[PDB]
Order: structure tokens, then C-alpha cells, then sequence
């Protein structure tokens, strides 16, 4: 079996090598928009991969580097007009209204965390609590199926070797924080599948 064709792509440039990433934007449009818009805006520039669970996941995307920060682009009803990407009437619960925060999960039957090199959206451990943080798998992680949106994968080529080396980093004792974290320098958009 094969995943559906990804429709977007970026290169994440870091202090510890490049990672070329394909995005399942057809299947996960809100999640891919959030990631790409933040990328374009420079929101992830200088952010680190602050959390490493060896053999499982490595996580970043937090401008505070704590694991507890970051915001989605949708917060406060941004992009909630009738002709916008996520109209207000589609938002439920705490995602809704002028004080709304976070955005919905986007699960898909052909997107499963079955191997390393898959890009997922981190959340708060409850439904529809996606902000700005994202992670890559470092091994099979099917326990994340129907818990985290899966929105991309490492692209063909040799950059997967960088991800796997990041997964072997030394940790600060008593933490999941690498002693020498990977830092994003910039994100280069190769193919943006969303309309102007």
C-alpha cells in the first residue's frame, strides 16, 4: 500500500542538516496551511526540536522552546470569513469565536504512523487542540493513529539520515530535552499547493 500523492514540499534547513519534507495537503489542508503559513512568516526560524523520545518521536515548532507554547494561525477567528480556509461556522467548542484557540484534527484512512520519517501535528492530548508544534516519527508509532494528524513525510533522498541522527542525540539528564538541540534556520518552500 502507498500513501496518497503529497501535493506540497519544503526543506527545513537546520544547524544539524537539511530535512526535505513532502506534505499531504489534499488530505490535511488546515494542518498544511498552518505549517506553511507559519513557515513563510518566519515563525519557526530559530526554533528548536525541544523534545526527543528516542525511537518514538522528535518534536519542535514552539517559539518558546518549552513544549508548552505556540499558536495556530486560526486563533481568534483569523481566516474565518465565508470564503476563507476555515469559516467560523465550521469551528466547534474552544476552537470557535473571537477568542477561539487551536484547530481541528484531520485524520485519514491512508495516513498511518507505521514507520519513521512521518510528520505529525502535536496537540494537547485531547481532540482538536492543534497549535504550532509538530513532530517526526523515529520508528513505528501506530498508537498515534487517530490521536495526531499525520500531515507529511520525509521526501525521497538522503535527508532521512539527518532525522535519524537527530534521534540519537544526547539528552539532558532527567529530561526529554537534547543537550545540543537541532535549530531551524529557515524553511524553504519548494511547492506551495495552496492558492494565492
Amino acid at each position: 500500500n502507498l500513501e496518497p500523492q503529497p501535493t506540497g514540499a519544503v526543506i527545513i534547513h537546520t544547524t544539524q542538516g537539511d530535512l526535505k519534507v513532502e506534505l499531504f495537503a489534499k488530505q490535511t489542508p488546515l494542518t498544511c496551511r498552518n505549517f506553511l503559513q507559519h513557515s513563510l512568516d518566519g515563525y519557526y526560524d530559530g526554533t528548536i526540536f525541544h523534545r526527543l523520545v528516542p525511537g518514538f518521536i522528535i518534536q519542535g515548532g514552539d517559539p518558546t522552546g518549552t513544549g508548552h507554547g505556540g499558536e495556530s494561525i486560526y486563533d481568534g477567528g483569523a481566516f474565518s470569513g465565508d470564503l476563507d480556509p476555515w469559516p467560523m461556522d465550521q469551528r466547534k467548542g474552544h476552537n470557535a469565536g473571537p477568542m477561539g484557540v487551536n484547530f481541528k484534527d484531520e485524520f485519514h484512512s491512508r495516513l498511518k504512523f507505521n514507520r519513521r520519517g512521518l510528520l505529525g501535528m502535536a496537540n494537547e492530548g485531547a481532540p482538536d487542540t492543534n497549535g504550532s508544534q509538530f513532530f517526526f516519527t523515529l520508528g513505528k508509532a501506530e498508537e498515534l493513529n487517530n490521536k495526531n494528524t499525520l500531515f507529511g513525510r520525509v521526501a525521497a533522498g538522503d535527508t532521512i539520515y539527518n532525522l535519524m541522527k537527530w534521534g540519537e542525540a544526547e539528552l539532558i539528564e532527567g529530561t526529554e530535552r537534547p543537550q545540543y538541540p537541532v535549530k531551524i534556520t529557515n524553511i524553504e518552500i519548494l511547492l506551495n499547493p495552496f492558492p494565492d
